[PDB]
């Protein structure tokens, strides 16, 4: 039977790393892409399809599910798991991300966020109860994602906040015996674009110990050529013998960027969202769909992609049914961008394992930005 | 190799028949419900789940297709079949039902109909010719469906006119030698609610000759007592060795007493429309799945069914999943009430041939209406 949580790393080229998470649901291969849910479910997928696109792992939403159907009723169903009928590992964000987001009127302070739903209180203790509730497999401290820009006062003090939220986190993580016993914690570097911060940030997420380490406080606005720079000084800081993750990254050349930078977990709204709205992925960069002149165009989405939509079904077919509204054409689109994001880390993968990960990276950029 | 149409009957009970209707691209097991497309999709389902619920044929929308993406088009990528990946029969309706339903400003005459997109010309010319476009298997004749009510004088002049364009729809059909060849045509019977002109409107039909008699002109607002009045006389008046096809209908029990009254085959849009919208057919009645008393309802849609859908997940999550608006619920509904109405069709056949369809209408009413 495999352990609670094991990361190993089979493989190395610069920062980059291959390797596998064990835990008691399943193998997740790494880098990894994790694909999100909006309300117990992946946007237009049954979870077999999501299986077959070659996700290892899932992220549920906090945020949504404390709302609807509510936490503590979906324990009372089974869990997650069952309730959405997805039996391998699941990732659950902390939900101050998404309530500082998405929330209409909001009230923060050391306590947690109170907020209007679009009233409710998040506080640590809370957050790390509601991903028991949900029987998450990867629970996430609860913290503050710092608005950016952010001054050095000012994001040196919320990251200060986050730091205590994240023993607060461990602590109610560690009291209950079911899911210190069976689930995992990782804990989320802060600190906006500053080295000293995100160095101070480590220091207390790694004083405290977690199974995994993300690198929060990215992704929200900065653009690529800032991300870069920061994640350049800020994954060295994190304990090399656990996994990074970048939450809420991202384009494909974001993540080649990451892992070449260290990075070995991604989730990301973009391709189910995206594929949605006509934007499909292929090797030479996205294409919108919904352009007329893929009208009568009979190639596969992308040529060389493995996924049953681009073995059956065509572009024209595909421009067709989402320029009329139909379900069936956002089911094809996610279906695709799914895929091809799992073809990409296991591209990535099989490159590093090879040792020659920054020569695929070079390639992929070339071609996708040709 | 198969026939390009053969209709025989395997065994009967009373006016009930069940058989098969062999063609070039499969064989039809009747009594048949056909799912209804809505623009070259049968909503939220892969045609490979279409075909996992048991259908044999589907309807496309001559009306919509005809609009958008036009039916040149669709020939010229290569026909229905291969542009939506449904490689078994499809029977195509002539579209003037349609046009009278759904369009704007309409201007009827002895050539056809006129008509603004929500300008257009239909005349039974250019329907058979979209149906030929579109590589229909079953051909409709170009109809008029008398409103309900009619007088005696409209329904007779309006089913004269279809009578007129029933002979000028077999002759567009014969002249390409390809569509007579590979293709069925049926003839559609008028009338209103009129035993003299359905006898004179079968009677015109049967000179004509056909491969297989609709009924139209039904499930215009009638109801169910009305309708079983006017089946009662109307189809012992078509070929017996040729199949009955009621069109647009219906809900089980309409299925279930048509059937005894001599019909073969059955289009509706009920099981996918009102799946979307939350009701779930059930061997108990229809159910909708968006009240609260399913919210933590943890058995399947429906205690008996063999669906996919009821194999793995709970009321209380498909609840959940209609609530939220999420396409997955949409996607299951649909895959459940099809796949019901095809196990409805699968009892109703094994009913016939084993000379106990009587006792399962019987049984059935008392358990659905219960
Ligand atoms: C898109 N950019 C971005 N996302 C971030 C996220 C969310 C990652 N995605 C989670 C899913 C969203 C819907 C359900 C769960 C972040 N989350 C936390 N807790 N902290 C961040 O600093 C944090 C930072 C992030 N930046
Ligand atoms: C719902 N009631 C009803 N439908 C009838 C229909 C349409 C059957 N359904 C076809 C699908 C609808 C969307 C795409 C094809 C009828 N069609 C014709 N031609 N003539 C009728 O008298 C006729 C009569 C009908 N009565
Ligand atoms: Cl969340
Ligand atoms: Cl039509
Ligand atoms: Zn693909
Ligand atoms: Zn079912």
């Amino acid at each position: 039977d495999r352990p609670r949580f094991s990361f190993s790393i089979a493989a190395r080229e610069g920062k980059a790393r291959t390797g596998t998470i064990e835990m008691k649901r399943g193998v997740i291969r790494t880098p990894a892409f994790m694909p999100v849910g909006t309300a117990a479910t992946v946007k237009a997928l049954k979870p077999e399809t999501v299986r077959a696109t070659g996700a290892d792992i899932i992220l549920g939403n906090t945020y949504h599910l404390m709302l609807r159907p509510g936490a503590e009723r979906i324990a009372k169903l089974g869990g997650l798991h069952s309730f959405m009928g997805w039996d391998r590992p699941i990732l659950t964000d902390s939900g101050g991300y998404q309530v500082m987001s998405l929330s209409s009127l909001t009230k923060q302070s050391e306590e947690g966020v109170t907020f209007k739903s679009h009233r409710h209180m998040l506080s640590p203790e809370r957050s790390i109860e509601i991903q028991h509730l949900l029987g998450s497999d990867i629970v996430m401290a609860f913290d503050e994602c710092t608005p950016y820009p952010a001054t050095p006062s000012r994001a040196a003090s919320s990251m200060e906040r986050s730091m205590r939220w994240a023993k607060r986190s461990r602590d109610a993580f560690d009291s209950r015996k079911e899911q210190a016993e069976n689930a995992a914690l990782f804990g989320i570097q802060q600190g906006s674009v500053f080295e000293n911060l995100r160095q101070q940030s480590a220091d207390a997420l790694a004083e405290i110990g977690f199974d995994g380490y993300a690198v929060g406080g990215l992704a929200v606005g900065e653009g690529q050529d800032e991300m870069f720079r920061v994640l350049d000084f800020s994954v060295p800081m994190l304990p090399d013998d656990k996994p990074h993750y970048l939450m809420g990254v991202g384009k494909p050349d974001d993540i080649v960027g990451a892992v070449e930078r260290g990075i070995d977990m991604f989730d990301c709204v973009l391709p189910t969202r995206s594929g949605r709205n006509g934007q499909a992925f292929t090797w030479d960069g996205p294409i919108n769909i919904r352009n007329a002149r893929f009208s009568e165009d009979l190639k596969p989405l992308d040529s060389e992609c493995h996924c049953a939509v681009c073995q059956k079904w065509s572009r024209a077919y595909i421009h067709h049914l989402i320029r009329a509204g139909e379900i069936l054409g956002a089911m094809l689109m996610t279906e695709h961008n799914i895929a091809f994001y799992q073809q990409l880390m296991q591209k990535i993968r099989d490159s590093i394992s090879e040792g020659r990960f920054s020569q695929f990276a070079q390639d992929f950029r070339a071609r996708y930005f040709a």
